[PDB]
This record gives structure tokens, C-alpha cells and sequence, in this order.
């Protein structure tokens, strides 16, 4: 349950759906490596992405694909993609929840972490 | 100038222009007097509402006009407006989209 | 299930739990007349506040007691309150989510509307 | 001015000051060379990261140090760094707290 996308549209009010997310997490070597990927569901959320077990400490990078969704839609967007990079599990394991609010030119993006 | 406000249009990536503003103070029987008006200039931005004489201690109402903003786009938005309540240099910055508001006070 | 309140907190990273939410509908002579209230729960939410039948046709606001919550952690917020007014149910029932992010000087909102 | 980063800050209300901003352009083989740097100023400002003539068309990314900036205050906050990354006037403006940020771009 530790990881967890919630994508908006603040343009129609709505779930942003089939939006694609990639995480990655950053190496030894200091590369960022493939971690975790999906597309928000319906709801605009985006489950199942890891494990207690596998999401262990370290920097995640949370991509989310925003310019394929503006782009799906008609709409010529400003970013290609909203990023959201974060130090995990330094403290001991927490959840977290990812939520972001897209407009083709401006994001948001907050983060809810629990214990 | 004690009072700014600054509106940005987070669709278009652009200032938003020609959007009413009104700016009401609390009186004392609870209700909103009038207080100072006008538009947002081709920045987005809203000068001269007040002086430092007048903009004293007390409850403030800025209301953007959100919904004609959008309207005169061809959009349908969900708000009726936005409004900004506080307590009193200030600058109320709001950020729209058609669903979405934000809203920031830098006080300087 | 037709109007539900979700409030968080951008400097904490967690759901805004108690914060008192006020809703009204302008009447007929363009007065706000109060229509439910309540508190977000721990998980930053408010639901039951009304029903299919009770929340008609018309111009709500939605006033959430920004100032009484920060002024409850300890914080000076610059906000009296967050209003979000809108017009509902104007082209049939929908379901509304008025979602916040909260910040001692600055706040968002947002609406997802379903049907 | 072909770029300006504007950066405030949610919690105090102010312009975040001395925030380290570095920018990066996409190279050929997809790594990111370094573009401009530099610090915000007293009103939360970045200005003469570039000219017209070096700033071409091409994918960019703005980093914004706000680890540093809320550690310096004594808050833990949430976020490395908040980046902004889009393809070419343009202002990236971001507004800061500790488990969010919000970021617009005015392109005029
Ligand atoms: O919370 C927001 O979405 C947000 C609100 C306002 C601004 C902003 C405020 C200003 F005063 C100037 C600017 F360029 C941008 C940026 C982001
Ligand atoms: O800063 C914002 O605009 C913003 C960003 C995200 C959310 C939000 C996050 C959630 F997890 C759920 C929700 F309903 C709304 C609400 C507002």
C-alpha cells in the first residue's frame, strides 16, 4: 500500500485518467534506475505500484506524463512532464500518497505521508 | 500602494486580462461595504485600489470575477468567483484554470 | 454521496483533520442561507453533508475555517476563511468533490464533478 | 529578458529569497548540459540567466533548490528540489510549502 499517484484536471474537473507515471530511484552510481510504472485508472489513480518489501530507502523520482495527456486531449501543454523527487523511508517505511492538479500551462503537486 | 492584486491565467499561460475586481471592508454590523474596484491591466495586475491613509486595520473581501474571465473564452467554469478574505504592502495573487483556483498573499 | 469536502495540509504533508467546513445556499432574495456543516474526519474528509433530494438546483458556498485551524496548530494564518462558491446541479444532479490544500498564506482549490 | 524564475513562499507569505535555481539544457545524446544558475534575489527573482541569442529552441529544465531553502528555516521538507521541464518571454514562477509546490509558466 506504500505508494500511491492521485492525478486532477483542473481544466475539466475531472480525474486525469490514463495518464502514464514512471518512478524511478536513484542508483549507487547516482543514475536514476527504472523503479515502478503504471497509468491512472479511472479514478485518477494509480495503485499496485510497489511493495513494503521492494520500496526500500532512497530518492524517487515520480515522472508523470503530463504532455502525452494534454496532447491526448488536443491540447498543446507548457511542460513535458511534471516531476515530483523525494528522499523515502529515511525515518523507517511510510505511506505515501502523490497527488498532483495539472492545467496545460501550471501543476501542482503535494505530498500526504503517513504512518 | 498598501493593496495589489495579480491574476494569471494557468491555461493559457498569460496574465489575465480585463478580469473585475472588487475589494469590500467589513463593517460593523458584519456586512461588506463597498471598498475599491477595477480591472486587471494587460499583466494581470491591479494598482491604485488604495492608499496607506485608507487601507487601515480591519476585514477584507477581494472578489475576482472569475466566471465572466472564463466566459468571454468560450469556457464553462465551476466557480461563481474567487474571494480572498483576511485581516489587515500587500499583493493577493491568484492563479485560475477552469476548475482550479489558487490564491497567495506576499506581504512585504 | 453528492457533496463531499477533502482538506490537506501543505506544510504538515497530512490530511487537515477538524477543520469545520460551513455550507450555504443564496436564497431567493440573494441572502447566504445556512445548508449543512460539519468537520473533516482523520482522513482530511467531510461526507453527509446532504442528500440527493435536499441539494437542489443553486448557488452554494462552501466555507472552510482556515484561520480556526492554523490558529490551532499555533500558526497566525493570513486567511479569515477559504470560500469556494459555485453553481450546482444546474444541468441535472451531479456529484461534487471540493478539494483545499491548505498553507498559512496561500491555499488552492479545486472541484471534480462526476455524473 | 528571455527567462525569468520567480519563486514565493506558501508558509510566510514572502518572496523566497536566495533560493539556488540551476538551468539545464537537453543535449543531443538525451543528458542535460548546464545551461545558467544563479540565486533569487530580495524579491524572489532570477533575472539575465540568458540572452535571445543563446536561447534557442530546445527542451529545458529549471531546478529549484527548496531542500536547502526550507532547511535554513528549520523545516523538513518533503522535496529534493521542485524541477520544471518544458520544451522553447517566459517566466517560471513557483509557489513553495513544505509538502507541496505549485509551478505556472507566463509566457508573454
Ligand atoms: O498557488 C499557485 O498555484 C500559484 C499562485 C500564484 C503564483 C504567482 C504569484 C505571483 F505573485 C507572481 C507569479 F508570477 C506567480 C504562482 C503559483
Ligand atoms: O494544490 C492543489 O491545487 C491541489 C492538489 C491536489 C489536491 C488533491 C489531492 C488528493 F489526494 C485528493 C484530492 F481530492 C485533491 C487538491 C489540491
Amino acid at each position: 500500500c506504500p505508494l500511491m499517484v492521485k492525478v486532477l484536471d483542473a481544466v475539466r474537473g475531472s480525474p486525469a485518467i490514463n495518464v502514464a507515471v514512471h518512478v524511478f530511484r536513484k542508483a549507487a552510481d547516482d543514475t536514476w534506475e527504472p523503479f515502478a510504472s503504471g497509468k491512472t485508472s479511472e479514478s485518477g489513480e494509480l495503485h499496485g505500484l510497489t511493495t513494503e518489501e521492494e520500496f526500500v530507502e532512497g530518492i524517487y523520482k515520480v515522472e508523470i506524463d503530463t504532455k502525452s495527456y494534454w496532447k491526448a486531449l488536443g491540447i498543446s501543454p507548457f511542460h513535458e512532464h511534471a516531476e515530483v523527487v523525494f528522499t523515502a523511508n529515511d525515518s523507517g517505511p511510510r505511506r505515501y500518497t502523490i497527488a498532483a492538479l495539472l492545467s496545460p500551462y501550471s501543476y501542482s503537486t503535494t505530498a500526504v505521508v503517513t504512518n
